[PDB]
């Protein structure tokens, strides 16, 4: 997985990110390092605003251009939202938004913040000789104080890490299958199962580090975008580089490639159907790298991992097989529990169906996924 930037320890994350520009873009780090005090003092927007047009061209390597991308993320989203009250910019400076958009037309993402940008590349190790854990790691960049952006970010980016295990055997499936090795396969699919069971028990750490109030109140609002949101209803104009203003998904967990790459991996066919969840899923691949993008290409290309388990009248391979879908399933019901408790109830306190920030109508979205992942069962064999 060169070519498909797969880390075998972090996965679909971006090892090891870097922390800070060249010189030329210190107006740049200076605003995002400082996103809670500018915003909170209500002097952000000018700020942004009496700032010169920076080029882009002396960001030599991969890992200088998305820290770039999540600067001038960041900054986007704390400008356009504000002090997140309601009070609102429809349209971005020429100065900011012209080499975001080349930059982001450079990297083949969209010019806002992903998950690629505010997840797996904003992280960091504390001390490198250590192991990859909460103690150990930080974030890079938050929006405001008590927004529990840290333990937000960071329990995704440690669910990426547990699924990097399950990812780096996904190459053994197909050659076991080529290679007509079924014990290979067998163990191979048990492997991927017990990964992703341990992906679970991560995901439940997301009550210790992140509070519900501070997560629907503070921070949600930062990772909305401009796609069907009334507040920005036609889009938001990114002054000088394209004339009308243009749609654009928040981020969101849907963008990350783990769950796709085994839905796909399992013939969990979450894309095809024609319908609102296949038409999101599939549209949210825009907002995934391009390496990425086309590894979900490549496993759709290979032979049926379900096709071949369901041919060959072998209870225990089946059993393996229908371990992993139990394992995607469970993370699903759970995830269900987390969104109840981080926007249902807290939606509920607060002064016809809801919108999540990748522009979904979540309850039905994220349970429609799930039972086409139930479906995919074989019900003892
Ligand atoms: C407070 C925490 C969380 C909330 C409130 C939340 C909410 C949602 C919502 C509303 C959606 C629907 C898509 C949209 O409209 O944006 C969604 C999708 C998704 N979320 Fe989360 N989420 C949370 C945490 C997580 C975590 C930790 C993961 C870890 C992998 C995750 C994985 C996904 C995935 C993969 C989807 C796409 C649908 C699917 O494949 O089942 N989410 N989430
Ligand atoms: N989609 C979630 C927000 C969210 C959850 N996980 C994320 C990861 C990255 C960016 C946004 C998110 C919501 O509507 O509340
Ligand atoms: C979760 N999006």
């Amino acid at each position: 997985s060169k070519e498909y930037h797969i880390d075998e320890e972090v996965g679909f994350a971006l090892p090891n990110p870097q922390e800070n520009l060249p010189d030329f873009y210190n107006d740049w780090m200076f605003i995002a390092k400082h996103l809670p005090d500018l915003i909170e003092s209500g002097q952000l927007r000018e700020r942004v605003e009496k700032l010169n047009m920076l080029s882009i061209d002396h960001l030599t390597d991969h890992k200088s251009q998305r820290l770039a991308r999540l600067v001038l993320g960041c900054i986007t989203m704390a400008y356009v939202w504000g002090k997140g009250h309601g009070d609102v910019r429809k349209v971005l400076p020429r100065n900011i938004a012209v080499p975001y958009c080349q930059l982001s037309k450079k990297l083949e993402l969209p010019p806002i913040l992903v998950y690629a940008d505010c997840v797996l590349a904003n992280w960091k190790k504390k001390d490198p000789n250590k192991p990859l854990t909460y103690e150990n790691m930080d974030v890079l960049f938050s929006f405001r104080d008590g927004d529990c952006s840290k333990g937000f970010f960071l329990v995704h980016l440690l669910v990426e890490i547990a699924a990097a295990s399950a990812i780096k055997v996904i190459p053994t499936v197909f050659k076991a299958m080529q290679m007509q090795e079924r014990d290979t396969l067998l163990k191979a699919l048990l492997e991927i199962a017990s990964c992703l069971e341990k992906a679970l028990q991560v995901f439940h750490q997301i009550h210790d580090h992140v509070n519900p109030k501070a997560f629907f109140s503070v921070l949600r609002i930062y990772l909305s975008g401009w796609k069907g949101n009334p507040q920005l209803s036609d889009g938001l104009v990114y002054e000088g580089f394209w004339e009308d203003p243009k749609e654009f998904a928040g981020g969101s967990a849907g963008q990350s490639s783990v769950f796709q790459c085994f839905d796909v991996l399992l013939g969990i066919q979450q894309t095809a159907g024609g319908g609102h969840a296949a038409q999101f899923l599939q549209d949210m691949r825009r907002y995934m790298p391009p390496a990425h993008r086309n590894f979900l290409c490549s496993l759709e290309s290979n032979p049926s991992v379900r096709e071949f388990v369901l041919s060959k009248g072998d209870a225990g391979l089946r059993e393996a097989y229908d371990a992993c879908v139990k394992a995607l399933v469970s993370l699903r019901s759970y995830h269900l529990q987390i969104v109840t408790k981080y926007i249902l109830i807290p939606a509920s306190q607060q002064p016809l169906e809801a919108k999540g920030t990748g522009g979904t109508d979540l309850m039905n979205f994220l349970k429609t996924v799930r039972s086409t992942t139930e479906k995919s069962l074989l019900k003892e064999g």
